[PDB]
């Protein structure tokens, strides 16, 4: 009989128990042993879960209070010396390395293309690798007690390889290639596992998701130096787990591996199964990813069933396991949780919950069960949804065929443009501006709430709000700013305030998913053909732009972040759902424009995020198809119309910027200006931090200008690296004063 699988499970709590425990700790609010007393409470709860479900493989470490790398790092002691000398207990080493201390945090890195976060393995020459008992060893204990509930389990740690790669050399050690430490770790993973399976851990989970990258020939050698090192009679079997993408490309690296057995993703990569198969040696298995960990869609039992079935014909039904594509960390935790959906809507929908069952389910069908009355509830499901009009939208399909080029492209080219704008708005060089977002009060959250459960009227919340616009940009313009915002006080999440606003669009109450630490994201989920049927910022930025005679900027997310912050649909391509978006952006840019709101500033911080993982056709269709929307939502627009587009990621290809058409871009950026010296749209490279304080003075900001001027005048903006939102009102004075200050002085020496 085929066993079911679970690559991990979300630990945030079916009521985010996990975010209240763990900021009640760092708040003071809660002893560190009431903090111990939840995680066990929660991983009790989530093993019983799995077990009461049916599924046979079970994991265990993949629970954490902050973030697995991180635990492993603490595991291993990669922990920097800095961390080390405050007296904390490990537990408060671990806090520190992933939220600072009143000392910086480690970098926070996105998780491959998901929206999940780890912090950054850092490493110097010094580093020495051993386990701690201790501290206690994490994946030791949560084994063991799981064990006594009489839950056997199966751990789960990043394997040697990836953990070195997508770990970076710290201050101190600038020349280390972490690869090459290699050696160093090896002995500490295998001492890990010898004393797991001492616990009696007979499988043990082992990562390497590395393997779906582009990978130098040096890197892939290490596999098989680093596996032949690992396994052994004192040891688990090893299960070699890859998810998100196609290990093809790095099959040699693994075609002589002496592991028990494999794990690739056949949601996101089905089309890899034939090769990836035949590399299997005889007594290996092959785990087989058909129940999407990142996305909440009933699955196709059907189809799910066929790809495992694929799989047994290959390699026999004995070596087969039918799994989750990738932990479940990436999804909410309870589907039965949502209390306003639609039951015709709810019943297209799995959570983490719900797919526990379905890994069971389908191992049974293809084990010869009859499980025919779920897969004809199933397939009942599937057939439901594929015909509903809350999927198909006869307007927007007939207005996808209306993209063409024209309709990409502005009606003039940037310096017939510019000449337009230099006329309507005759902006002085150096011309400052911010990114729209600024500190916020506390009767703003008590007056939307108010509003929320009916206290206020809409004509009390609205005058609320417009207070508080005007207390935005009265500051803006004895500052001295040129190009103003208005701060954004209506909006909530930058996509699910649009979303809100969308047809094809629906929202969970409980729908939590883990996006760094204790701080959570709840995706908006699109669920078919997307539209705007009415103005969505208009009002707002019309009220700002009314009350002064400095150009206001309108403010809108882009279709490429609210596509990526989303659950997307699985039945359509990215890119469709892309475009869709761009038309319902560029019907709200037109009415913004019709409306006197002729700067507008449209903001892509996820552009990076949605990179394929590979170099090839789709990572250039990508940039070619997001691109695309962008220009489908800004090119309708007047040649005076002033586009404005902000970036975060500052390695953004020159190219993709330059496609976009922007009149001005900015970008986080505190050699690669060059790339822009001939290209005529303005640019404002982003002079400083947004994420801490210490206010910099003339020449902090005045080295800078000059500095990059080493790039023409004629085209710089002066601007932070993004909204303040995330800081406060005293040491945004001074920055926006010294920052316009600064500007003042160039501008007047010409
Ligand atoms: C700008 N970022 C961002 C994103 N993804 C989304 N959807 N939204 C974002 O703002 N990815 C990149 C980064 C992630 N950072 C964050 C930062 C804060 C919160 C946050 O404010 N979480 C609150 C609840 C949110 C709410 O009530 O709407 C929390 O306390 O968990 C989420 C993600
Ligand atoms: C995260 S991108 C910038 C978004 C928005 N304009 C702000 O200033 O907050
Ligand atoms: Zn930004």
């Amino acid at each position: 009989m085929v066993q079911s699988s679970v690559l991990g499970f979300p630990r945030i709590g079916g009521q985010r128990e996990l975010k209240k425990i763990t900021e009640a700790y760092w708040s003071g609010k809660a002893t560190v042993e009431e903090l111990l007393a939840k995680g066990k409470e929660l991983r009790e709860h989530n093993w019983k879960l799995q077990q009461k479900a049916g599924v046979d493989i079970i994991p265990s470490n993949d629970f954490s209070y902050y973030d697995q790398v991180l635990d492993l790092s603490l595991l291993f002691n990669a922990i920097p010396e800095r961390y080390t000398k405050f007296d904390l207990a490990p537990i408060d080493v671990l806090f520190a390395m992933g939220r600072g201390l009143q000392v910086t945090a480690l970098e926070m890195v996105k998780w491959f293309d998901s929206n999940y976060h780890y912090v950054r393995p850092t490493f110097s020459h010094s580093t020495e690798f051993k386990l701690n008992t201790a501290a206690g060893i994490k994946p030791v204990d949560e084994f063991n007690e799981a064990k006594a509930l009489g839950v056997q389990t199966r751990p789960v740690i990043l394997g040697p390889v990836s953990y070195l790669y997508l770990g970076k050399a710290d201050k101190d050690s600038l020349d280390l290639e972490p690869i090459s430490l290699l050696p160093k770790i090896l002995p500490v993973y295998k001492e890990l596992l010898q004393k797991l399976k001492e616990a009696g851990a007979e499988q043990v989970q082992i990562d390497e998701p590395v393997l779906v990258l582009d990978l130098p020939e040096a890197v892939q050698s290490k596999f098989k130096e680093a596996y032949d090192a690992l396994v052994g009679a004192d040891v688990p079997e090893l299960i070699l787990t890859t998810y998100f993408g196609d290990v093809r490309p790095n099959l040699k690296a693994i075609e002589n591996l002496p592991v028990a057995g494999f794990h690739f993703d056949f949601v996101r990569v089905p089309e890899q199964l034939d090769e990836v198969a035949s590399i299997l040696k005889d007594g290996q298995t092959l785990s087989a990813g058909v129940v999407d960990g990142r996305n909440i869609w009933k699955t196709d039992f059907a189809k799910a069933s066929a790809v495992v079935q694929k799989a047994i014909e290959k390699v026999g039904k004995d070596k087969v396991v039918v799994a989750t594509s990738s932990s479940l960390l990436h999804t909410p935790v309870d589907l039965e949780s949502e209390t306003k959906l639609d039951a015709v809507i709810k019943d297209w929908f799995s959570f983490a919950t719900q797919k526990l069952d379905e890994v069971v389910v389908i191992a049974k069908n293809v084990s010869g069960e009859d499980v025919s009355k779920q897969l004809e509830a199933n397939a009942a499901s599937i057939k439901a949804r594929s015909e509903s009009s809350i999927t198909n939208d006869p307007k927007v399909q007939e207005r996808l065929t209306t993209i063409n080029e024209a309709l990409a492209t502005r009606k003039a080219a940037f310096p017939e443009r510019l000449t337009e704008q230099k006329a309507k708005y005759n902006l002085p060089l150096f011309p400052t501006t911010t990114i729209g977002s600024f500190p916020q009060t506390k009767d703003i959250r008590i007056n939307r709430n108010k509003f929320a459960k009916g206290q206020i009227t809409a004509e009390e919340y609205e005058a609320f709000i417009n207070k508080e616009i005007e207390t935005v940009v009265r500051f803006q313009e004895e500052i001295g700013l040129d190009v103003l915002v208005h701060g954004e006080p209506e909006r909530n999440d930058m996509v699910q305030y649009f979303g809100e606003q969308l047809n094809g669009f629906a929202f969970t109450t409980n729908g939590w998913v883990q996006s760094y630490g204790s701080r959570y994201v709840r995706p908006p989920i699109i669920v078919g053909d997307v539209s705007r049927p009415k103005a969505m910022t208009v009002k707002e930025s019309v009220y700002a732009q009314s009350i002064t005679s400095k150009p206001m900027k309108g403010m809108l997310t882009g279709p490429v972040t609210i596509l990526r912050w989303s659950f997307p649909r699985d039945d359509v391509s990215g890119k469709i759902q892309a475009l869709q978006l761009g038309l319902a952006l560029r019907d709200e840019v037109n009415d913004l424009e019709g409306a006197g709101i002729t700067v507008i500033q449209v903001d892509e911080p996820a552009i990076r995020e949605g990179l394929p993982l590979r170099a090839g056709k789709e990572r250039s269709d990508y940039l070619n198809w997001a691109a695309q929307s962008f220009r489908v939502a800004t090119s309708g627009v007047e040649n005076s119309t002033q586009i404005h587009s902000h970036f975060c990621y500052s390695d953004l290809d020159p190219n993709h910027i330059k496609a976009l058409d922007a009149d001005v871009v900015s970008i986080e950026f505190s050699n690669y200006i060059q790339e822009f010296s001939e290209y005529p749209n303005h640019i404002g490279l982003g002079l400083f931090d947004i994420h801490s304080p210490r206010i910099p003075s003339k020449q902090e900001f005045v080295s800078r200008i000059e500095e990059i001027l080493k790039y023409p005048a004629s085209k710089f903006w002066v601007n932070p690296d993004c909204g303040l939102k995330t800081r406060g009102w005293p040491e945004v004075k001074e920055s926006l004063t010294n920052m316009v200050e600064a500007a003042k002085e160039f501008r007047a020496k010409y």
